[PDB]
C-alpha cells in the first residue's frame, strides 16, 4: 500500500517538473542520439533478413547453413532484448544502453576480419546479442523525458530511425557489394560491407556518452542528487535555447523511492535474483491481465509482419523465375518496403494523441488484415511490390501504437523489463513466422495469407481490450 501511494505521488511531481522544465532543444538532441540506435537496430534486423543468408557472396556454406545464419541472429537478439532490458532496471538506461552498443559494435567489427563460417556465426550472434537491448530501452529511456502532452507523437517521430536505418543497409548493400574490385589481398566486397554496417552503432555510443542517465531512475533508486542535477541541465538547456536563460529552475526538494571474481559473483547472483524478481513481478495479479494480452498482441503482430516481410521479395523472385522459364532485386525490393512505411510512420506520428493508442492499433490491424486478402490477386511482380508497400506503410501504425502502449502501461521499475521480454517474444514470433512462411514459398499463395490474416485478426480482438493511457502520468 504504502509504496505503491509514495511511487504515484512521485509520478504526479515528475510531471509537474518535465512541465516546469518544457519540451525543447534537449529532447530533440536526446531523440537523434538515440534515434542513432535505433539505426543501429534496423540495420542489423536487415543484415539478418535479407543478407545473411549469403545472398550473394559469402556462398562457402550449404543452403541448411544459410538458413541457420539467417535465423539464430534472431535468437541472439532474443536473448540481448530479455538480457539488457532486465539489467537496465537495475543499472540504468545510460549504462546499459552503452554496454550493449559496445557488444555490438565490438563483435560487428570482428566479424569483418574472420576466416570461416562457424566464427561469423559465432559474431554475429554476440552482435544480435548486443544490439537486442536497442528497442526496450530506448524507448524507455526517452520516454522519462516527456511529459504527457505530446507524449504519443513525441514517441511515434522516434521510429523513423529505425526505418532510416533499413534504407541505410539496403543502399550500402547495392552499393558497396556488387562493387567486387573494393578489395585487396582475401579482403572481398562483403567485409567492406559488414565493417560499414557498423559505424551507425560507433556513432551511436560517442553520440550517447554526452547524455546524461535518465533522472526517474536515479528517484526510483533513491539517488535525488543525480535527479535534481539532470533536471536542472534538461531545464537550463531549454531555457537557454528558447531566450530565457534568466529563468531559474525553482524546484527544491523531489521525492525519491528507497578474491575480485567471488565478489563479482556475489553481485552477479544479486542482480540475477532482482531481475528474476522485476520479471516474475511482471505477472503478479495488478498486471497479469495487461501482461497476457499483451504477449498475444506482441506475438500475433509480429509473426504476421515479419513472416509476411520475408515472404514478400521470395514470392516476387519466384515469380520473376517463373516468368523468365516461361541479390539486387531482393535489396531493392526491400528497399521499396522500407521507404513505403514513411507516410505511415508521419499519419500515426500526427494522429497518435488525437485518436489514441487502441484505435490507431485496431484499425491498422484491421487494414492489415484486409490488405492481406488482396494478395490473392497478385498476379504481377508489379501488383506484389504494390501490395508490399501498402501492407507495410498500413502495418507500421500498429507497431507505433504498441510502442507506446507498451512504454504508457508499466510502471518506471519494470518498464524496460516488461519491454524486454515483449521484444524478446516479438524476436521469437519473428523466428517462428520466417520459417513457417519460407515453406510456403512457390508451393501456394494461400496458407502464408491465410496464417498472416488470422493472427492479425487475434491481434485486434487482443488490442480491442486492453485500457487507453491518455491523460494519465507516466506511472
Ligand atoms: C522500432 C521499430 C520496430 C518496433 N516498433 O518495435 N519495428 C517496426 C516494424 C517492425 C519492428 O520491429
Amino acid at each position: 500500500a504504502q509504496r505503491r501511494k509514495e511511487r504515484e505521488e512521485l509520478a504526479q511531481q515528475y510531471e509537474a517538473i518535465l512541465r516546469e522544465c518544457g519540451h525543447g532543444r534537449f529532447q530533440w538532441t536526446l531523440y537523434f542520439v538515440l534515434g542513432l540506435a535505433l539505426m543501429a537496430d534496423g540495420v542489423e534486423v536487415f543484415v539478418v533478413g535479407f543478407v545473411l543468408p549469403s545472398a550473394e557472396k559469402d556462398m562457402c556454406l550449404s543452403d541448411s547453413n544459410k538458413g541457420m545464419l539467417g535465423l539464430i541472429v534472431y535468437l541472439g537478439m532474443m536473448v540481448g532484448a530479455f538480457l539488457w532490458g532486465g539489467l537496465a532496471d537495475r543499472l540504468g538506461r545510460r549504462q546499459c544502453l552503452l554496454i550493449s552498443l559496445s557488444v555490438n559494435s565490438v563483435f560487428a567489427f570482428f566479424s569483418s576480419f574472420v576466416q570461416g563460417y562457424g566464427t561469423f556465426l559465432f559474431c554475429r550472434l554476440l552482435s544480435g546479442v548486443g544490439i537486442g537491448g536497442s528497442i526496450p530501452i530506448v524507448f524507455s529511456y526517452f520516454s522519462e523525458f516527456l511529459a504527457q502532452e505530446k507524449r504519443g507523437e513525441h514517441l511515434s517521430w522516434l521510429c523513423m530511425f529505425w526505418m532510416i536505418g533499413g534504407v541505410y543497409a539496403a543502399a550500402m548493400a547495392w552499393a558497396i557489394i556488387p562493387h567486387y574490385g573494393w578489395s585487396f589481398q582475401q579482403f572481398h566486397s562483403w567485409r567492406v560491407f559488414v565493417l560499414v554496417c557498423a559505424f551507425p552503432s560507433v556513432f551511436a555510443i560517442g553520440a550517447l556518452t554526452t547524455q546524461p542517465e535518465s533522472p526517474r531512475f536515479f528517484l526510483e533508486n533513491g539517488k535525488h542528487d543525480e535527479a535534481w542535477m539532470v533536471l536542472k541541465q534538461v531545464h537550463d538547456t531549454n531555457m537557454r535555447a528558447k531566450g530565457h536563460p534568466e529563468r531559474v529552475f525553482s524546484v527544491t526538494h523531489i521525492k525519491t523511492i528507497h578474491t575480485w571474481y567471488q565478489r563479482w559473483g556475489v553481485r552477479a547472483l544479486s542482480l540475477g535474483g532482482q531481475v528474476w524478481g522485476n520479471f516474475l513481478s511482471c505477472f503478479g495479479p495488478e498486471y497479469r491481465r495487461i501482461t497476457l494480452m499483451m504477449m498475444g498482441v506482441w506475438f500475433t503482430m509480429s509473426f504476421s509482419y515479419y513472416g509476411l516481410t520475408v515472404w514478400f521479395p521470395d514470392m516476387i523472385r519466384h515469380l520473376q523465375a517463373v516468368d523468365y522459364a516461361s541479390a539486387y532485386m531482393v535489396y531493392f525490393v526491400s528497399f521499396l518496403g522500407t521507404l513505403a512505411v514513411l507516410p505511415g510512420n508521419i499519419v500515426s506520428a500526427l494522429l497518435m494523441d488525437k485518436i489514441g493508442r487502441l484505435r490507431m492499433l485496431a484499425g491498422s490491424s484491421v487494414m492489415s488484415c484486409v490488405s492481406c486478402f488482396f494478395l490473392s490477386f497478385g498476379n504481377s511482380e508489379s501488383a506484389m511490390i504494390a501490395l508490399l508497400c501498402l501492407f507495410g506503410g498500413v502495418s507500421i501504425a500498429s507497431w507505433n501504437a504498441l510502442d507506446v502502449l507498451t512504454v504508457e502501461l508499466y510502471p518506471s521499475d519494470k518498464r524496460t523489463t516488461a519491454f524486454g521480454f515483449l521484444n524478446a517474444l516479438c524476436k521469437l514470433a519473428a523466428v517462428l513466422g520466417i520459417s513457417i512462411f519460407t515453406s510456403f514459398v512457390g508451393i501456394t499463395k494461400a496458407a502464408p495469407i491465410l496464417f498472416a490474416s488470422a493472427a492479425l485478426a487475434l491481434g485486434s480482438s487482443l488490442a480491442l481490450k486492453l485500457p487507453e493511457t491518455r491523460g494519465q502520468v507516466l506511472q
